[PDB]
C-alpha cells in the first residue's frame, strides 16, 4: 500500500525470481505518480524485461517451429494459434510499459540522465511489438520505436560522457533496432563503432560506480560488430 | 479435445519452456481415464517438475530471508506472508499431482514399471510437502511420503533388475527423503550405497536402451554419498591407493 512497503515487495520478488510479483509491486509504485529513483527504475525494468523476455524466447521457438513445418497443416496450425496466443501476451505487456512511459515516467523526468533511461525503454518496447507486427501496423509501430530512441540518442549526446553507461547502453540498443529492425547493416555498425571508438578514447572519464557497466556494454558494442562484419576466426594474435 | 492434440500442445509448450500449459494439457489428457504412454507419463512428470520446482526455489530463498531477519517486524511480517503465498501455490500444485496419482494413475498402472514411477512420485509430491509442512500435519505428510517410496521399492525389489533406471531413481529419492525429511543420514547412506552396489554387480542386465539413464543416476547416487559422508578426500589416488 505504501510505496517502500512496495519496493521492499519488489525487491523480495526479485530475489525469489517471481518476476510478475516484481513487475506488479512496481507498476503499483510507478502508478502513484512520484518520479522514480534510480533503485525503483532499475527494478522496473528489471521486472519487464523478464516478463516480456519469457514471451519473445518462447515467441521465436514456437515461430520458428511454425515455419520448420511444411506437410503438416494440423500442427501448422496448432503452432501458428500458439504463437498468436504468445503473441498477444507480449503486446498486452508491451502496451502496459508503454502506458507507463507516456503517462507517469516520461512527464516525471527531471533530469537528462532520467529521460533518456525511459525514452530508450519507449524505443526498446516499441521495437519488441515491432518483431512481431505484420503489414501496416508495423510502418507506425517501427516509427514510434525510431523517434524514442533518435530523441534519447540527441538529449544523451548533448548531457552525457560517451562512457556513461546509459548513453553505450541506448547506442547497442539503437544499433540493434538499424541492424534487425530497419534491416540496415551499415548504419547499425556505424552506431555501435561511433559509440565503441568514443568511449575508449576517454576511459578516464569512467568513474568506480559505473566502469563495470560501461566497459562491459562496449565488449557487447564490439561483439555485434564482429558477429555483423564477418570479423573473427583469424589467426590468434601475439604482438604486433 | 483428443489426446493426441493435447499431447502435441504439450509437447509445443514444453519447446516454448511454457511448463503452466505443457501441465494443463498433461493434466487434461490424465483426466481422460486411459493409461498413459511413456512418454507422456515423463510429458507429465517433467512439466509439474517445472510447475512444483519454481515454488520449491522461491520458497528456499524467501524462507532463507525470513530466517536471516532476527531483528526487523515490517520486514519478517513481509517475508513471511510472502513465504506463505508461495507456500499455498506448493500446497496446491502438490495436492493437484497427488489427487491425478491417487485418481487416475497409479490405479490405472499395468505394468511394474509405471506403479514404480507413479508411486515415487507420490512419495515425491508429499516429499515436497513435507519440506513445507509444520506443525502437526508433518507427521502424517512425511509418513504418506515413506509409504508411497516403500511400496515402491518392494515392487521394484521384486519386479526390475538393479540396473533399471527406475530403481535406480527411486532408490536415489529415497535416500534423499531420508536424509532431509528424517534427519537420517545413515540410512539415507545405506539404501543409495546399496543400490550403487547392486547394480555394480549386474551390470549384464543393462540394456542399449537405457544404459545411459542407469549410469547416470549411478553417478548421481554415488555423489550424494560422497557429500553426505563428508566429501572427496584430500589426495588423489593412483591404482591401489
Amino acid at each position: 500500500m505504501d510505496k517502500n512497503e512496495l519496493v521492499q515487495k519488489a525487491k523480495l520478488a526479485e530475489q525469489a525470481e517471481r518476476y510478475d510479483d516484481m513487475a506488479a509491486c512496481m507498476k503499483s509504485v510507478t502508478e502513484q505518480g512520484a518520479e522514480l529513483s534510480n533503485e525503483e527504475r532499475n527494478l522496473l525494468s528489471v521486472a519487464y524485461k523478464n516478463v516480456v523476455g519469457a514471451r519473445r524466447s518462447a515467441w521465436r521457438v514456437v515461430s520458428s517451429i511454425e515455419q520448420k513445418t511444411e506437410g503438416a497443416a494440423a500442427a501448422q496450425q496448432m503452432a501458428r494459434e500458439y504463437r498468436e496466443k504468445i503473441e498477444t501476451e507480449l503486446r498486452d505487456i508491451c502496451n502496459d510499459v508503454l502506458s507507463l512511459l507516456e503517462k507517469f515516467l516520461i512527464p516525471n523526468a527531471s533530469q537528462a540522465e532520467s529521460k533518456v533511461f525511459y525514452l530508450k525503454m519507449k524505443g526498446d518496447y516499441y521495437r519488441y511489438l515491432a518483431e512481431v507486427a505484420a503489414g501496416d501496423d508495423k510502418k507506425g509501430i517501427v516509427d514510434q520505436s525510431q523517434q524514442a530512441y533518435q530523441e534519447a540518442f540527441e538529449i544523451s549526446a548533448a548531457a552525457m560522457q560517451p562512457t556513461h553507461p546509459i548513453r553505450l547502453g541506448l547506442a547497442l540498443n539503437f544499433s540493434v533496432f538499424y541492424y534487425e529492425i530497419l534491416n540496415s547493416p551499415e548504419k547499425a555498425c556505424s552506431l555501435a563503432k561511433t559509440a565503441f571508438d568514443e568511449a575508449i578514447a576517454e576511459l578516464d572519464t569512467l568513474s568506480e560506480e559505473s566502469y563495470k557497466d560501461s566497459t562491459l556494454i562496449m565488449q557487447l558494442l564490439r561483439d555485434n560488430l564482429t558477429l555483423w562484419t564477418g570479423g573473427g576466426g583469424q589467426r590468434r594474435c601475439s604482438l604486433a
